[PDB]
């Protein structure tokens, strides 16, 4: 029962920043103006210690399943090849991805009937909020 209040299906309401937090990863030109358009559906589910986030775009699918606390591979939507550990800290899910002697954080937060996503790079931080499909 560990993740759920966030498992379901999730759609992208507002976004914030997240030009500028792509820009700090390192995105190319064409990809950020394609990726800011899009307006993903997130999908979250859980099978026993294995959880599943999906995002479907127009821009790209992504898929990753993971068990928390124990490092694996992603391909990111920009094709970054970072490794990746997520874990529960108080209540929240915090996504590390490493590559390239780089870092960046993800965290995903249940707050009311939204779930907030925030993306650090550095000092630049985007905030994207989903509410239920
Ligand atoms: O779970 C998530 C929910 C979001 O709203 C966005 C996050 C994201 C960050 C970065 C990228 C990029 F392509 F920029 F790396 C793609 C997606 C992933």
């Amino acid at each position: 029962h560990m993740c759920d209040a966030f498992v379901g299906t999730w759609k992208l309401v507002s976004s914030e920043n997240f030009d500028d937090y792509m820009k700090e990863v390192g995105v190319g030109f064409a990809t950020r103006k394609v990726a800011g358009m899009a307006k993903p559906n997130m999908i979250i589910s859980v099978n026993g210690d294995v959880i599943t986030i999906k995002s479907e775009s127009t821009f790209k699918n992504t898929e990753i399943s993971f068990i928390l606390g124990q490092e694996f591979d992603e391909v990111t939507a920009d094709d970054r090849k970072v490794k990746s550990t997520i874990t529960l800290d108080g209540g929240v899910l915090v996504h590390v991805q490493k590559w390239d002697g780089k870092s960046t954080t993800i965290k995903r937060k249940r707050e009311d009937d939204k779930l907030v996503v925030e993306c650090v790079m550095k000092g630049v931080t985007s905030t994207r909020v989903y509410e239920r499909a």
